[PDB]
């Protein structure tokens, strides 16, 4: 087990078929999750699970570009619960993010940010117990 906030670098970006796995429990009580693909301080992708956004849960994606929040995309789908085990695999392809949450499919988002060798370092934030964070080409 890792503390939060907990920042994995990206070395070189990332590249298609790239599958990052992001493995922990959700806190009892938690109100947000936060995942942030940066590209120095853009945001290239945020993925944030909210647990009371007006007393329902939704996950809530943009992207950051000069200290700027862009156009949300959300996800009422919501695979997570407070107190439970789980998997974020975010697998990078050509032109989107695919996530998959305990091996189901949950979202698709497409890249705002072309440079995806300069989207060096993920950070992992919120209510949450971090087991364990890394990647893989499949
Ligand atoms: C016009 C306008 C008005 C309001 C908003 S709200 C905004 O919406 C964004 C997504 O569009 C992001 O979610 C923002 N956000 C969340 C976190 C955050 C965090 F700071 C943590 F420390 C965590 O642990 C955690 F889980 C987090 F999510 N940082 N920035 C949010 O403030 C947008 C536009």
């Amino acid at each position: 087990p890792l503390i939060v906030p907990y920042n994995l670098p990206l070395p070189g970006g990332v590249v298609p078929r790239m599958l990052i796995t992001i493995l922990g429990t959700v806190k009892p009580n938690a109100n947000r999750i936060a995942l942030d693909f940066q590209r120095g301080n853009d945001v290239a992708f945020h993925f944030n699970p909210r647990f009371n956004e007006n007393n329902r849960r939704v996950i809530v994606c943009n992207t950051k570009l000069d200290n700027n929040w862009g156009r949300e995309e959300r996800q009422s789908v919501f695979p997570f619960e407070s107190g439970k085990p789980f998997k974020i695999q975010v697998l990078v392809e050509p032109d989107h993010f695919k996530v998959a949450v305990n091996d189901a499919h949950l979202l698709q988002y497409n890249h705002r940010v072309k440079k995806l060798n300069e989207i060096s370092k993920l950070g992992i934030s919120g209510d949450i117990d971090l087991t364990s964070a890394s990647y893989t080409m499949i």
